[PDB]
């Protein structure tokens, strides 16, 4: 039981104490544990995973049973259980199912570049609620070995552009690869880890 869930995640809710029942978004974070989390507690848990070769390997692992779409050249694969589509996400409305409660965002930014990462906080905090408590999990060591290279986000760019809509904050650190799953995932067995609290008001 919460075993390796983002420290800060675990964290942060812990003490946070969203509505019971609020709507939880998964930008692109679609992990496990963070989702496993959120459900285990109680909530809205709907977001979607950005990985084919995923979506592929829950397909072959299961064998075929959910709700499985194709959207363009991603997938869309939905659960009973959860509303996580492996798969794309860019077609949730993050602000429909979103409304209020909290998000749990993934290094993803931080895989693209500035001008782009400007426009993705920007996209997603568009897109975003009204009132929900989002949490991105970015990373700065893996880049030689973990899937896409991180351009570890600084914290103050973070407040330089994805401020204006949503409270970042910075927070997390590194010598924490146990709690990063992705770290695990990867292998990076030793990788800093960065996370900002980002309130969406």
């Amino acid at each position: 039981h919460q075993s390796e869930v983002n420290k800060d995640l675990q964290q942060y809710w812990s003490s946070l104490n969203v509505v019971p029942g609020a709507r939880v978004l998964v930008p692109l974070c679609g992990k496990s544990q963070d989702m496993s989390w959120l459900s285990g507690q109680g909530y809205h848990v709907v977001g979607a995973e950005l990985s084919e070769a995923a979506v592929e390997r829950y397909f072959t692992e299961r064998g075929e049973q959910p709700h499985i779409t194709s959207q363009g050249d991603f997938k869309v694969y939905a659960a009973p259980g959860i509303e996580i589509w492996c798969g794309d996400f860019f077609a949730l409305t993050a602000r429909d199912i979103g409304h209020c409660a909290a998000f749990y965002d993934r290094a993803a930014m931080i895989a693209l570049p500035a001008d782009m990462r400007e426009r993705y906080v920007q996209h997603l905090e568009a897109l975003m609620p009204q009132a929900c408590s989002g949490l991105l999990i970015t990373l700065e060591y893996d880049q030689a070995l973990l899937e896409g290279p991180p351009f570890s986000v600084p914290q103050t760019w973070l407040h330089r552009v994805m401020s204006g809509n949503w409270e970042v904050t910075k927070v997390g650190g590194q010598d924490t690869l146990h709690s990063s799953a992705r770290g695990l995932k990867a292998g990076l067995e030793r990788m800093d880890e960065h996370v900002y609290v980002l309130e969406r008001v």
